[PDB]
């Protein structure tokens, strides 16, 4: 079976198999590696092509001078790189994207929100630390759809 991914890059879609041999699969537009583990910076041009994306995808509402969304940034970071072929991490500066943050609704900061196939599924209220935030993710992922 097939399923679509976007390039984080140049955000073509590209179509690869539900089972993959490795995770060195490149852009066809552009040869970026379609799976860095790289944290993804949404403006309100990129974030809708985002979501086409078939991976899970977390995503980070966050502001500039705000504590817990400073103690999260590397957390967020770092889950990234260990899940480079599995799920991808986007964030949105909601100072920068105020039109994004109405249209997503964020009543608080940061507020972390799993989607998947278009779907929103589940949100965190704040941060919280790297094994917490690892949990969550395992839970809503093995959820049924
Ligand atoms: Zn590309």
């Amino acid at each position: 079976n097939a399923m679509n991914t976007v390039c984080t890059a140049c955000m073509a879609t590209n179509r690869l198999p539900e089972e993959r041999i490795d995770d060195g699969a490149k852009c066809g537009r552009c040869g970026h590696s379609l799976f860095d583990g790289e944290v993804i910076n949404a403006t309100a041009e990129t974030l809708d092509k985002l979501l086409q994306d078939d991976l899970p995808m977390v995503i980070d509402f966050w502001a500039p001078w705000c504590g817990p969304c400073r103690s999260f940034a590397p957390i967020f970071a770092e889950t990234a790189a260990e899940r480079a072929g599995k799920v991808r991490f986007v964030k949105v500066n909601t100072e920068a994207e105020p039109a994004l943050s109405t249209r997503f609704r964020i009543r608080s900061i940061p507020t972390i929100m799993l989607y998947r196939n278009g779907k929103m599924i589940d949100m965190l209220n704040g941060a919280v630390p790297k094994a917490p935030f690892d949990n969550w993710l395992d839970e809503q992922l093995s959820r049924d759809p």
